């Protein structure tokens, strides 16, 4: 639509599933990043849709890799704890999220966990996986 701003983002704020699966069988370009740098599905986990991201997880498995990155090089994983959400985060954590790429600013998640209250989500991480 003209400087980055591509109407999927507000479509996703909206957090309706019609269109959305719409334009995913029309085959939008999840490789093309807006002005922001952010791949659509990381896009759509900051904008915290739960169904949307869920329904791109799902039937988009071959589409999109695990290891697919942004710019800047960040997993849904941060941006999803960054709104404090729980069940969408075990649904990332159960679909075998990768926790060995690279990454760009290098800040680590325990660090920050010691002093940024956030409790559930590291107690989560720390219970099962490992």
């Amino acid at each position: 639509c003209g400087n980055g701003m591509t109407a999927i983002d507000k479509a996703i704020t909206k957090n309706h599933l019609q269109v959305v699966q719409f334009l995913a069988a029309n085959g939008v370009d999840f490789r093309r990043k807006n002005s922001r740098g952010t791949t659509p599905f990381l896009t759509a986990v900051a904008e915290n849709a739960l169904h949307i991201a869920e329904y791109l997880i799902r039937e988009k498995r071959q589409d999109i890799n695990i290891n697919e990155q942004n710019v800047d090089k960040d997993t849904a994983l941060h941006l999803a704890v960054y709104y404090k959400n729980l069940q969408m985060i075990k649904l990332l954590i159960k679909y075998g999220i990768d926790v060995t790429i690279r990454n760009a600013y290098d800040k680590t998640a325990l660090d920050i966990a010691i002093d940024a209250k956030f409790s559930n989500i590291v107690e989560y991480l720390k219970t099962k996986s490992g």
